[PDB]
């Protein structure tokens, strides 16, 4: 419709586009965006070749005619910089087009792509045997009020772990002469992992960081990232979240393993850990950094939009299993060995020497830390629980959603994830960091806390 | 959001809005729209009070925000012309303004109105208790693609009729000192009726005619129609409509009326219908015109999106049992009996005159006649049926619409009116045009044609 055919005005938008990236002067810069500008209002009085059949005040065509809007306005901030001759900046402001372009032309001039499938020239975005159809970025499985009720969850529950994971930090360092002592320090180390874990959870919340960290360049979803000309923003997220998590698990063992070797104290002043800190940084921060490095070399690092991270094994439930469920199984086999060694030897000192919990100073932090590692143990096993759901259950909900995908081309879906599952396991990954600080919930901390404002007055 | 909140600047617009309309000099009227356009831009930064949970790049955000595009271009159209000192031509595209104000603060500022209800300040468009809210001008129990649908049908139907029976009176007047003779010249009065019909079942087509005639000023659908303030295009398209169908079943029976009593000429000279003529206007004319005159009385004239035409009882189907279903059932008893009594006279005919249609000129345009008589009465009996379903079933599907209605405020419709049966019934109604016009498909329409261009040479 209009002067020009909608086809021919994108076409002209993107050639003058080009020209900008490659331009010398202003009078040239210039010269693109008023013949863009006057491109995109052309091409605003179009009807887009699937929209014949729609009402022309209908959302769709309303829709189509306002990503003009959006363009003409880019346009003119890029050609306000461009008549200030400030060339360098109109080139960025016209670099900003790109974004609306790529949306709108996948929108409105989608081609053969049916939803949830989506126009993109990249080859390795290609789903199947379909040629120029990339699966969507926004997960096709979950709606828009659903997305938006994880985006709140996670929002709530990352920035309580986030606060209260600080908190602890901030307590501990308060008073690091004091506090840097096994076996309380572990909880320092365990919170460190939470508050890192938290931070990934929550770039998603940024202005636009979300799309910028699970949508590949052409809007399509990432998958089996690290891959060529595509940002570090997915693995970045990916690595923050995934290595913060495994080494919070790894320290957790650790908990367990100095609760027990702990009871060897006998409230008597021997430090049963003494030489022993050496090997828990060693362990704690290379075993998940192995894990990651192996993650990023087979490469399985995919994005979800309803979670808002990077994850290992988000399309693969085989590589779920061997760098989720067999570290998590295997922290809960250790951790849950020392546990029960912790128990035999209390009932064994109870026994050995009755009256020797006799009140307190040292008595009383080691029941703490049994209070915590049981308290974690629980939270571990509820993660591997809903872990495991997933892991069995993937096969049928991808053989749903390719039986979803390929019929969009009533049409609905048989399966899919459960929310509550996921929403339960987060409650269990946020709360492992949430009961975890509570360890300096204590009426010392007020203490350390009255001295650290009086020292700054 | 921004400098004022939403509601602020949308009564911003409103009061400059109403100073524009009271103004005297373009220096006020060039005041207001440039503090009606930073208004816009302002309310356009703004989140509106439901949409707090919706994301920034939603599609309800970039709505919300094109109505100050298609504000802000109006403003600016206004605005160009009151630069112009054009006071007067100002004003009327201020009164442009209104249409998109009206429609974006219905649809953002709701309040406690939930769709399918929508904020009015008309009490008389007011649904049951609920105070500021009436029933959307959209038929809420159709999707857009049904009701795009069934405009397609009633397009492509309208149009065929339409063209075909305008044909038809074409070669009639082209040859009216011939053709203006009975028991002929009844088709041309029968395709008269259904041209007119359906110039009342096109309207709906033209630019923005469709909301006009089936929507009241507040958005709400046309009910009760006559009614105060509100256009007179709703019981336009009635009258059109409704008088243009009614005269043209009448004019059915006077078809079969005639076909019985030309028996009376014996393929004899003699003119049966003689004198008779007079009746046949005051009777085809005069009865719709009383109906109508009656409808308008008890004012049950209400629109529909969906079919995009007014009519009598489509909010009341006890009115439309009395309207539609009564006129249309007479007309089969009468039409009917003069069908049964035309067959009896023709194998009396073949009893007592053995040998009598014998070829030809009057005994070939009598069965012609009856052929014709016969299919009109076959298409009434289909549309008495399509209206007698509708009838009979409209209660439920009125309880039906009224649970939809007060549970949103899932959530869906138990029955509601079947498409296929208004379609079989339009099929019939637009058919009975389309094999009426073919009475002049003769050799003879030719040879009308062919001395027509010869004297327009
Ligand atoms: C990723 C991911 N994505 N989604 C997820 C979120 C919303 C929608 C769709 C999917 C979920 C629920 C996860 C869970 N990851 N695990 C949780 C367990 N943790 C180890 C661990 C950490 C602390 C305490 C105990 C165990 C590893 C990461
Ligand atoms: C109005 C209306 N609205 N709708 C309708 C259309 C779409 C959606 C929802 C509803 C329908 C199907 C109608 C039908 N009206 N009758 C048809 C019968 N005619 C008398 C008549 C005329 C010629 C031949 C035989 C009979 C009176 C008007
Ligand atoms: C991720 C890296 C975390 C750095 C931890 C440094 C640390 O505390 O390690 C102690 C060292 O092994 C001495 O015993
Ligand atoms: C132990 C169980 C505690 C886990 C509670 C989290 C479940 C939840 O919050 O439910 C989400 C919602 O009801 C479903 O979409
Ligand atoms: C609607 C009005 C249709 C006007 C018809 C005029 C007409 O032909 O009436 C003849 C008159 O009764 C002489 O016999
Ligand atoms: C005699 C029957 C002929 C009537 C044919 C009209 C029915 C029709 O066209 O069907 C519409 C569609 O299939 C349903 O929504
Ligand atoms: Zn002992
Ligand atoms: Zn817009
Ligand atoms: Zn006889």
């Amino acid at each position: 419709g209009g002067t020009a055919d909608l086809e021919d005005n994108w076409e002209t938008l993107n050639d003058n586009l080009k020209v900008i990236e490659k331009a010398d002067n202003a009078a040239q810069v210039k010269d693109a965006l008023t013949k863009m500008r006057a491109a995109a209002l052309d091409a605003q009085k179009a009807t887009p070749p699937k929209l014949e059949d729609k009402s022309p005040d209908s959302p769709e065509m309303k829709d189509f005619r306002h990503g003009f809007d959006i363009l003409v306005g880019q346009i003119d901030d890029a050609l306000k910089l461009a008549n200030e001759g400030k060339v360098k900046e109109a080139q960025a402001a016209a670099e900003q087009l790109k974004t609306t372009r790529n949306a709108y032309i996948q929108k409105y001039l989608s081609g053969q792509c049916e939803v949830p499938l989506v126009r993109t020239d990249n080859p390795k975005s290609w789903y199947e045997d379909v040629e120029g159809c990339g699966i969507q970025c926004q997960n096709p499985l979950f709606t828009e009020a659903e997305h938006q009720d994880m985006h709140s969850y996670i929002a709530a529950f990352g920035a309580v772990t986030g606060l209260c994971t600080l908190f602890t930090l901030a307590t501990f360092v308060a008073d690091w002469r004091n506090s840097n002592r096994y076996p309380a320090v572990i909880l320092f180390y365990v919170n460190a992992c939470f508050f890192v874990g938290s931070i990934g959870w929550l770039a998603q919340f940024m202005d636009g960081a979300r799309r910028e960290i699970v949508c590949r360049a052409d809007g399509t979803m990432r998958l089996g990232e690290p891959t060529s000309n595509e940002t570090l923003s997915c693995v970045i997220i990916f690595v923050i979240v995934y290595y913060a998590l495994m080494a919070g698990v790894v320290w957790f063992v650790v908990l367990t393993y100095a609760w027990h070797t702990s009871f060897k104290a006998l409230g008597t002043t021997y430090q049963p850990l003494s030489g022993k800190t050496s090997y828990f940084h060693l362990l704690t921060w290379s075993l998940p950094f192995v894990l990651t490095v192996a993650i990023l070399a087979v490469a399985q690092v995919d994005g979800d939009s309803v979670s808002g991270i990077c994850f290992v094994g988000y399309k693969n439930y085989r590589y779920r299993a061997g760098f989720v469920l067999a570290p998590i199984g295997l922290v809960l086999i250790v951790g849950g060995y020392f546990l029960i060694r912790g128990v035999m030897t209390l009932f064994s000192i109870k026994s050995n020497h009755p009256g020797l919990l006799s009140e307190s100073k040292i008595n009383e932090t080691m029941l703490r830390l049994g209070i915590f590692g049981f308290l974690a143990f629980g939270f571990v096993l509820i993660t591997f629980s809903c872990h495991f759901y997933d892991f069995f259950n993937q096969a049928e909900w991808e053989r749903s959603f390719r039986d979803y995908v390929l019929c969009q081309a009533d049409c609905e879906i048989k399966n899919r994830p459960s929310l509550l599952v996921e929403k339960i396991n987060l409650f269990a990954m946020f709360g492992t960091g949430i009961a975890m600080s509570t360890w300096v919930w204590t009426k010392a901390t007020l203490l350390i806390w009255r001295r650290t404002w009086c020292r700054l007055t």
